[PDB]
C-alpha cells in the first residue's frame, strides 16, 4: 500500500530530506522507494534486495555496467537505488549526485586492490 | 494446451519420479516444463530449447551467471531447466538438488581444460 | 502514428529499396523501422536510438553477444538496426544480409588492432 519497510524510522528523516538533484526543488518521498521495487521485480530482482544493504549493492552491480547500453528505465534505478544505499551503508549525501561521486570513488579504491 | 514434446515416453516416466527438492513431497510433473517454457518466451527465448538437450545448454549458461544476480523467477527455472538437462544428456538424478550437483562438477572438469 | 523521423527523405529512399533477405520478395517498410522501436522500449532502450548512427551501434553491442543466447526476438533487432546503421552510417546495402557481412568485417579490422 503505502508503509514503511526499506527505510526505518531515522533513514526516513534523511530520505525525505535528501534531493532527487543538486539543483533542483523536488526532495525524496516514498513515491520513489515504491516505483523502483515496482521496475525491480520486473527485472526479477525481489524489491526486498533495497530494504538490505546488500541487496542494493548487487543491483548497483548489474546496472552499473549497464548504465551506458541501459535505457532511461535503468538511470532512473541507479538514482534511487544510489541514494537509497547510500542511507544503508552511512553515506548521507544531500542529492542523489552526490551519492554518485561517492560510490564512483569507493570503486576506485578497490581498483588499486583488484587490478 | 497439454501435451508431451520436451519429454519423450521414456523421459516422462522418470521426469514424474524426479522431484522438485530432495527433503520434499512434491514430484516432477508437467505443470513445471511449462512454467518454464513460458517463462522462457519472455525473456526473448524459444520453450523449444528445452526440447532440446543443446537448447538447454545455452540456457543454463546465461542463468548460471545469473544465479546470484538473478530474481527468484530466475531461480525456478535453473531448476527446471536442470532436471529437464539431466534427461536429456543420461544424468538420472533423483531429485532437483542432485541435478546441480552433477552439472556443478561437470563444469569442474572443464576448468582444468580450459583455464 | 505512422510518420518519418528515424530515417530522412534520402535514407527513406534507400530503405525502402533495401531487402529483408538477399533471396526473398519483401523489401523493406515503415513497419519494419517501429516494429524494431517498439520492441526496443520494451528493453528499457529508447527507439531514439536508431534514429542516432551512434545509438544504433550501442544496439548493435549488445545483440552482438546475445545473438546465439538471444532469442527470435532478437534475431529480428539484429536484422532492423544492421539495414538501418548502415545507412546512418555510409554502407548501402541491397539485403539485410549484406549489411551483416560488412558489419562483420568492420569489427575484424578492429581486432587486429584491440587484440
Ligand atoms: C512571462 C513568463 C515567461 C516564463 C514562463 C515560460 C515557460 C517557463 O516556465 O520557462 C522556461 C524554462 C523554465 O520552465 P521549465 O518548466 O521549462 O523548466 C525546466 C524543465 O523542468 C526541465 O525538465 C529541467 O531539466 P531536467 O528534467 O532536470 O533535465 C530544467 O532544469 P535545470 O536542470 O535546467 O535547472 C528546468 O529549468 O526556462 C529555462 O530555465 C530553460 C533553460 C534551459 C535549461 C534546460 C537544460 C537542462
Ligand atoms: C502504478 C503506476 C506507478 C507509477 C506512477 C508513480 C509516479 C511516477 O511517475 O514515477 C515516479 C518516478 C517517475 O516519475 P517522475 O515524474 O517523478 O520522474 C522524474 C522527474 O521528472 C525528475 O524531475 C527528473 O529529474 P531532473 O529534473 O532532470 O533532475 C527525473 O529524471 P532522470 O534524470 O532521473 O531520468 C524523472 O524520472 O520514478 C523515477 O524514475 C524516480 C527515480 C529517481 C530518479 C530521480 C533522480 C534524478
Ligand atoms: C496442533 C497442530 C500443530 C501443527 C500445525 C501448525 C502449522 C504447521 O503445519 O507446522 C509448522 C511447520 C510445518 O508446516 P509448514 O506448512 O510451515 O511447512 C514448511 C513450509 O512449507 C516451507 O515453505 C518449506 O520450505 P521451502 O519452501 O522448501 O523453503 C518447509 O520445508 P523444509 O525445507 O523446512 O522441510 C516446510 O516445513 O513446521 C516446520 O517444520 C517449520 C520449521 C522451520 C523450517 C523452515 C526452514 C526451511
Ligand atoms: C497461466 C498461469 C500459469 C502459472 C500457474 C501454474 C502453476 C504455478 O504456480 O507455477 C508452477 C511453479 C510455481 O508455483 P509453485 O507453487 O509450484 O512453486 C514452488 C513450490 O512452492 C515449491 O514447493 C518451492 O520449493 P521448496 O518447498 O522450497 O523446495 C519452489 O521454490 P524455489 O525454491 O524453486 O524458488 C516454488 O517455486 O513454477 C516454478 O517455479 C517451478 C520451477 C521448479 C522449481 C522447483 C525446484 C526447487
Ligand atoms: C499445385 C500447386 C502446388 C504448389 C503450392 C503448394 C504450397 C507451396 O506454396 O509450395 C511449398 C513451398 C513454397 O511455398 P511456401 O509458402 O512454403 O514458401 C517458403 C516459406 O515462406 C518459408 O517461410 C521461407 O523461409 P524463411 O521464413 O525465410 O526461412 C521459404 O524461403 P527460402 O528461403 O527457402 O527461399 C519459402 O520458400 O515450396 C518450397 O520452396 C519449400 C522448399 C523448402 C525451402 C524451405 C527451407 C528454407
Ligand atoms: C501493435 C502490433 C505491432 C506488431 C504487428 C506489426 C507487423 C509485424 O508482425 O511485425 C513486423 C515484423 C514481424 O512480422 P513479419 O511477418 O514481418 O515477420 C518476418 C517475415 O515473415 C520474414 O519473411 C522473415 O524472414 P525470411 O522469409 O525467413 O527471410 C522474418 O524472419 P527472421 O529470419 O527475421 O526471424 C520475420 O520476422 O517484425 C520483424 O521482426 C521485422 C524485423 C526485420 C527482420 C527481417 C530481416 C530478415
Ligand atoms: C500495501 O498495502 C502492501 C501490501 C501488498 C499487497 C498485498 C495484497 C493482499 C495479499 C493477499 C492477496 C492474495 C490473494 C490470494
Ligand atoms: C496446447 O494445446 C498447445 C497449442 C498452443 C496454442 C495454439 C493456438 C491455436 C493456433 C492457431 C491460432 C492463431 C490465430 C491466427
Ligand atoms: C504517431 O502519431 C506518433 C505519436 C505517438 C503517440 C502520442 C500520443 C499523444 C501524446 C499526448 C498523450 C499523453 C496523455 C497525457
Amino acid at each position: 500500500g503505502a508503509r514503511a519497510s526499506v527505510l526505518s524510522g531515522g533513514e526516513l528523516d534523511k530520505w525525505e530530506k535528501i534531493r532527487l538533484r543538486p539543483g533542483g526543488k523536488k526532495q525524496y518521498k516514498l513515491k520513489h522507494i515504491v516505483w523502483a521495487s515496482r521496475e525491480l521485480e520486473r527485472f526479477a530482482v525481489n524489491p526486498g534486495l533495497l530494504e538490505t544493504s546488500e541487496g542494493c549493492r548487487q543491483i548497483l552491480g548489474q546496472l552499473q555496467p549497464s548504465l551506458q547500453t541501459g535505457s532511461e528505465e535503468l538511470r532512473s534505478l541507479y538514482n534511487t537505488i544510489a541514494v537509497l544505499y547510500c542511507v544503508h551503508q552511512r553515506i548521507d549525501v544531500k542529492d542523489t549526485k552526490e551519492a554518485l561521486d561517492k560510490i564512483e570513488e569507493e570503486q576506485n579504491k578497490s581498483k588499486k586492490k583488484a587490478q
